[PDB]
């Protein structure tokens, strides 16, 4: 079979040129009105084919910069804007977590909210057809919808782990004496709401025979049913620019990494592949104080961290081992350089992170974030 870097040339390959468009798609956008800006045009366009052309925009009327690297900004800058929970389309999935769902209450502020999704989806699918990655990241459900592949129990975990260990045990277990019944009480505003799961629920035991049938409908309820409008009409943007049966190559997690540029990194695997100069060793205190701090960092920061050193955001195939850098094969690296006063600084070409040494772990936190929030 393919990995997911043959997966990608294969993609591409297969995303064959459109050539009855204008080679350019103009737009101007100003910073302080760039989602507006963004959405007349996009959705004003005549064809989404359109938007397949070379992008070309300026933002502010400012004259004479490069098309590609403005055009990486506007993909930053869109994103932050549509992700906004604000706005009340995406909404955090839990209060702990950090990855974006699709808010059910999307309507009540957007009457329009639909059409709202369809620009998301194409700016989506703009990111993918020109090799741009979005600024944000999703619950796992929302890339599998897009792949049309069911949602499973599974999913629960990455998202309520409260919940999953609830609905593992009823799975693994006769429920009956437990009296459940096919209904769903939710903790809004201080209050209980009641939603039977299928007519006549609040009379239904959950026992061995129907609790398949029970543990989908919670899953559905959870994730599916009521943002289904707010999905087709994302994915409806989507397909618009990337077709629909060339998505389905890759996994939701490949379909992530694609989008997003994001997923797991395995830091033991970063542990093992890295090497120390100039006095530091694996054993070294401010070394063991380096990898718990990127331990207890969270996926984002420490994606954004190896950019920070790398220069990139990808992680190459078959691990830390075969890291590049600008002058052929180079590991990840730390060095003792400075003084405990300064910042760390990275050499992008080497891949080495030159770490001063820090008289305590909150300190060397502190001074090493602030290095990375300006990446
Ligand atoms: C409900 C408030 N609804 C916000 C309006 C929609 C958001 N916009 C937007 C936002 C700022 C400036 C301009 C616009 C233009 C319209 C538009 C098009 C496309 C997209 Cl993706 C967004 C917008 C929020 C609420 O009640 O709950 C807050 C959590």
């Amino acid at each position: 079979s393919r990995d997911y870097k043959r997966k990608y040339e294969f993609f591409r390959r297969k995303l064959k040129k459109q050539n009855d468009i204008p080679n350019k798609f103009e737009m101007k956008l100003r910073r302080a009105t760039v989602l507006e800006d963004s959405y007349r045009r996009i959705m004003g366009v005549k064809r989404a084919d359109f938007l397949k052309a070379r992008l070309w925009i300026e933002f502010d009327g400012e004259k004479g910069l490069d098309y590609g690297g403005v055009a990486r900004e506007w993909f930053f800058l869109i994103s932050k804007e549509m992700f906004n929970p604000y706005y009340g389309l995406f909404e955090y999935s839990a209060t702990d977590n950090y990855t974006l769902q699709i808010n059910p209450n999307s309507g009540l502020c957007n009457e329009d909210h639909l059409s709202y999704f369809k620009f998301i989806g194409r700016v989506a699918g703009m990111a993918v057809y020109h090799g741009k990655l979005l600024d944000g990241f999703f619950i796992r459900p929302f890339y599998k919808m897009m792949l049309h592949k069911p949602i499973t129990l599974h999913d629960m975990e990455s998202v309520d782990s409260e919940y999953y260990n609830s609905l593992r045990w009823i799975l693994e277990n006769d429920p009956t004496e437990l009296d459940l019944r096919f209904i769903i009480d939710e903790e809004l505003f201080g209050q209980t709401h009641q939603h039977e799961l299928k007519n006549g629920g609040s009379e239904i035991v959950v026992t061995n025979k129907n609790k398949k049938e029970y543990i989908y409908l919670v899953i559905q309820w959870r994730f599916v049913n009521r943002i289904q409008k707010q999905m087709a009409a994302f994915k409806e943007g989507f397909f618009e620019l990337i077709p629909q049966d060339l998505i389905k190559i890759f996994d939701e997690n490949e379909l992530e990494l694609l989008m997003c540029g994001l997923g797991d990194v395995d830091v033991n695997d970063w542990r093992e592949h890295t090497k120390y100069k100039n006095g530091y060793s694996a054993n070294h205190q401010v070394i063991q104080w380096f990898w718990k701090a990127v331990l207890m960092m969270d996926s984002e920061k420490r994606i954004r961290l190896l950019q920070f050193v790398t220069g990139t955001s990808r992680v190459p195939m078959n691990g830390f081992a075969e890291l590049y850098g600008s002058n052929g094969p180079q590991s990840f690296t730390v060095e003792q350089w400075g003084t405990p006063e300064k910042l760390p600084r990275a050499h992008t070409c080497f891949n080495r992170l030159d770490l001063p040494p820090y008289e305590s772990f909150e300190e060397l936190w502190d001074k090493l974030q602030m290095a990375i929030e300006n990446t």
